[PDB]
């Protein structure tokens, strides 16, 4: 297993960049250090600089769900650019893209589209405190919304895997408004509000957590959230960057029946491209500027490029058989894994929602952050690399879920299985 | 001069999307509140969804200094995407852009690469606190960096030394550095004065602070090193956008090697980004940079900008109408008062509603400016001598007529 041409381009990078990445999660400082640089991808695979092909479970965590380089996608991408890619100014892609996600997603009737998860994290943040009229925020540990200053607290993704603290940078005074508790603890959540009257604008979290391994809510968690928010006059927003359109059409909040004031979005939205969104009540959105009074801008908010490959991604996935698909080729491949671990004799948890799963090294069960932590970091980071070495590519951590596409075949699934018997036998 | 497609599409996008925009002044608020939708653009020109045919002078807010839609950008586009958009990991071409920006930038040792101006300004914000340790910060009026914001944020005007040195002589050992745009653009086209920006790098360095340059609308167009190269003033940090993304969703912030260390995976500071260095945006940086390296590129902007400008000041002159300007390369200013423009306040004693009319004027002559007394004005290397020729034109017709 030759990695030549990787390490030449990493060891330059690191010279000109902050540990040689553009984003600390491509890192694989927790599982051995050392990353592949990608030459090309396409439907399911993924090919190294050094000509190794890999069965990608990454999907560049997440906008891929239909596959890298859907043709489809592609040759509306090369008619719209010889129009120009950006305007600065109004265009009718917008006006599409707008009411294709106010009729897939429950809680929008109103949206505005922005450059990134972050983008959109960050401004329904900043909307909740104005609609309310509160300063206080409760975040979930383990959870991940963007790196916007109020948001690293106890945050997952990146940071968990690279065991740091509370970012330094950010104000005290800031953070002072942000209340945490643990994922799947309703009783946290009330004592909460029991000791702040009037004083919390809402409850953010991920409908399903995908940042600090794959965790579902248990029974009576989401409506017990939402019952408690209308109690005090307070909003539940729902992060559904990774969920949204993955775990259904209309995300989790369409899949497990619970309706949020304030959604955010991004991946899959932009088909490839950067986009992200938030929206929700319309008596909420009537303030974000010019309608109102909260000022939020950007340039390149609604290029037609990234629209017209935002319509597009949707089309494909309005298909029926589309999430059929999905949760069958996923359910074989999370449950296999586990069938594995038990013959090779390690213990192991996990499970799968529609194509988005989680496998853990400990028995667990896991239900939140802490349980999580308990898995065997060690072990996990053999897994790792004696998967890549059979051509297989996983989420270089422990705590990120991994992803299928509807470009993965029953041949790709049986080929990772065979892969993960051979690993772990010998581990 | 009919707009009947234009108005029919904002009037559902009203209902679709707050205030019917993705961003607030492509609303027309400020001028009438009638937008005109695009469908096309190339070269120095933008098309209505009428058939209208207009000379731009917005270029969609700065990306467009190379002219719309350029053949070559778009050719290696193509090309491209044939491999994929993103991969989630690293590939060739981050290095690629890296080094050329480095080579660039006078400032810029170590970059790091994000989705628009607006991220980079939120980062460059953290890390001058994480790397003094230090909470207050200085920005000026006028001055735009996107919406990072809360009393550790002290204000002064712009081109005011004495306003500065005072905030420091109030607040001991609790400035963490100060932020501005070397040149000013988001509240009209303003220059800075004799010793104002090496004032600011003396002040800073007496107290042991940080000095920033935003130069996400001044970059590559001011001149290719940006105001620093130009004016020789060197930052500490500085943020990038527009240009480098040759017309896609792009971002970055970079300075001197020790402070950028602080930035994961390096470091403890931490900042992500899921399409971040994605080889679409990457290959439009690249191309993009190569042509504005060609000979004479920056000679031939200043050159027509300097005819527009004057001819510009001088056709008000004629027609009896308080005015000043200015420009400096590719970037000018216009405002309909007697002036100087040395600040916000000064700014603010333009005459808004000539303004709105001068604006809808030049619109039915063939002329798409910003829809903006606020905002300063662009032009590219695909505007000729003929398409100034016919704007100093039409906007003798529009003068003399209000
Ligand atoms: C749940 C969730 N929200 C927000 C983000 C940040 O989005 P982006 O990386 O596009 O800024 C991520 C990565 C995420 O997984
Ligand atoms: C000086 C300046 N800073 C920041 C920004 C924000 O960049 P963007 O709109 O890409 O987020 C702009 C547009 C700008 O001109
Ligand atoms: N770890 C969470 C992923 N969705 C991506 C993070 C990133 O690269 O910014």
């Amino acid at each position: 297993f030759k990695t030549i041409k990787s390490d030449e381009i990493f060891a330059a990078a690191q010279k000109l960049m902050p540990g040689g990445v553009s984003s600390p999660v491509r890192a694989f400082k927790s599982v051995g250090g050392q990353p592949i640089v990608f030459d090309r991808v396409k439907d399911a695979y993924a090919w190294d600089v050094d000509g190794n092909r890999y069965i990608d479970y990454v999907g560049t965590w997440g906008p891929a769900i239909c596959g890298h380089a859907h043709p489809e996608v592609i040759e509306a991408l090369k008619v719209a650019m010889e129009k120009g890619t950006s305007f600065g100014a109004p265009c009718a892609l917008e006006n599409v893209l707008a009411e294709m996600v106010n009729d897939a997603v429950p809680s929008i009737e109103m949206v505005r589209f922005v450059n990134s998860g972050t983008e959109a994290c960050m401004a329904v943040l900043r909307i909740m405190r104005a609609y309310t009229g509160r300063d206080k925020i409760i975040k979930f540990e383990g959870c991940y919304h963007g790196h916007a200053d109020m948001f690293l607290v106890k945050a997952g993704s990146g940071v968990a895997t690279l065991g740091l603290p509370s970012s330094p940078g950010v104000p005290k005074k800031t953070t002072a408004n942000t209340l945490t508790t643990p994922y799947n603890d309703l009783e946290a959540v009330k004592a909460l509000f029991a000791e702040n009257p009037g004083e919390i604008a809402g409850v953010i979290l991920e409908p399903i957590v995908g940042n600090s391994g794959f965790i579902v809510p248990d029974a009576g968690f989401l409506e017990g959230l939402r019952e408690i928010t209308l109690e005090h006059d307070a909003l539940l927003v729902f992060d559904e960057v990774m969920t949204g359109f993955r775990i259904a059409y209309g995300g989790v909040q369409e899949k497990f029946g619970v309706t949020p004031d304030l959604t955010t979005l991004g991946k899959i939205i932009g088909g490839g491209l950067p986009v992200g969104a938030y929206g929700g009540k319309r008596e909420i959105m009537q303030l974000v500027a010019p309608a109102g009074p909260m000022y939020q801008a950007g340039t390149l908010s609604g290029n037609p490029l990234a629209m017209t490959a935002g319509i597009k991604t949707l089309e494909l996935l309005r298909q029926p058989g589309t999430y059929e698909y999905l949760d069958q080729i996923t359910k074989r491949l999370s449950d296999g894994l586990l069938a594995i671990a038990q013959e090779t004799g390690h213990a192991a948890c996990g499970g799968q929602v529609s194509g988005m799963f989680g496998f853990f090294f400990t028995e667990g069960p896991v239900h939140n952050y802490e349980d999580a932590k308990k898995s065997d970091l060690q072990k996990f980071s053999r897994f790792h690399r004696g998967m890549l070495e059979q051509g297989i590519y996983l989420a270089p951590s422990q705590f990120e879920a991994g992803f299928t596409s509807l470009a993965h075949t029953e041949e790709d699934i049986d080929a990772t299985l065979a892969a993960a018997r051979t690993v772990m036998s010998a581990l």
